[PDB]
């Protein structure tokens, strides 16, 4: 498996 | 598996 | 599998 | 599968 | 399966 | 299966 | 399994 | 196993 | 096993 | 500008 | 742009 | 831009 | 910018 | 930028 | 910029 | 900058 | 800068 | 900077 998982709120 | 998750709240 | 999940609320 | 998800919301 | 799912509210 | 599901709302 | 998790909030 | 766990909150 | 957690608060 | 390119040879 | 290239030669 | 670029020789 | 090259050759 | 580059020859 | 590079030969 | 570089030779 | 530079041979 | 370098040759 080869992820990214990527989250950002401003 | 090959996955990008990517989430943005601005 | 190969995806992209992207979400972006402004 | 290859896929792309792509939602905007703004 | 090669899918776009493509949703945009503005 | 080669599909474009595409949705605006304006 | 290779993954990277990115989280931001400001 | 190869991760980055990364989180910054500002 | 290689990883790398990395979490800052400011 | 939304497009799939999808090529198949056998 | 949202586009997806894929292409498959067995 | 919201790109997949697939490539499979066999 | 968000981008998947996967690329495989057996 | 949002990006996986895999690439796996066997 | 997050980003995975990930190459295997066997 | 978050980035992982991954490479195997077997 | 949070980065892994991984490289097997064997 | 946060960095790991990984390097075995068996």
């Amino acid at each position: 498996k080869v992820q990214i998982i990527n989250k950002k709120l401003d």
